[PDB]
């Protein structure tokens, strides 16, 4: 089972809905697609 830790590293892109970061732009947007293009466990609020 995965497991969690602490410092991931610094991007000019994070991701607001899980706190991911990607060096690109491109990529945090393909990624985002992860949270409104499906219905997980409580995405967001508003
Ligand atoms: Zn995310």
């Amino acid at each position: 089972g995965s497991s969690g830790s602490s410092g991931t590293g610094e991007k000019p892109h994070e991701c607001r809905e899980c706190g991911k970061s990607f060096s690109f732009n491109s990529q945090l947007i393909v990624h985002q697609r992860i949270h409104t293009g499906e219905n997980p466990s409580g995405p967001s609020s508003g």
